[PDB]
């Protein structure tokens, strides 16, 4: 589909078998959602953007559905105030930006 | 155009007559941009990124040309990671998301 940027581009996503809301947002490198208890090992890791670093927990092969798309990439889980949906997985879903 | 996200979509800005490069963010509410001089009256505000709180000054009804593309509109500067265009403006140049 096509989404206008008037709101927050807000979508379903399903990780873990739990529906949750996350942003489409293209200037993250990287997908990065709230505290979720997943199964699996996982590698410290921080991230900075705007205000600084967080630290976060990086699991590696996560399958993600995102408006009914699939993916299968890295997801970090730590205390972000919003969860994001970064590059990593958008490009997976064909997600273009257009103007 | 259409914008793939296999490489951060990094774009160039004319602002106050100077070329910048600049990142097409769909994750940022506002437009934030490296400290720098901008001609005219500012209020000094706060914005919240996934770090926390910075200070910025906010410069209102502002040209700002992106690829090619002209709007009028609000620009904070301070101490952004990098210069981002969020969706205030993006909206204006007629920017949407697709898959
Ligand atoms: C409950 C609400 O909490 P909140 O208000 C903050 O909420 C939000 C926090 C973050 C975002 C998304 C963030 N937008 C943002 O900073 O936008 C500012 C300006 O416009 C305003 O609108 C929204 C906030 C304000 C960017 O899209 C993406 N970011 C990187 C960019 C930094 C500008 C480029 C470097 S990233 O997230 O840091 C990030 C993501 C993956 C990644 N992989 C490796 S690094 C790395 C870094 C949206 C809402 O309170 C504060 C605690």
């Amino acid at each position: 589909p096509q989404i206008t940027l008037w709101k927050r581009p807000l979508v379903t996503i399903k990780i873990g078998g739990q529906l949750k809301e996350a942003l489409l947002d293209t200037g993250a490198d990287d997908t990065v959602l709230e505290e979720m208890n997943l199964p699996g090992r996982w590698k410290p890791k921080m991230i900075g953007g705007i205000g600084g670093f967080i630290k976060v927990r990086q699991y590696d092969q996560i399958l993600i559905e995102i408006c009914g798309h699939k993916a299968i990439g890295t997801v970090l889980v730590g205390p972000t105030p919003v969860n994001v949906i970064g590059r990593n997985l958008l490009t997976q879903i064909g997600c273009t930006l257009n103007f």
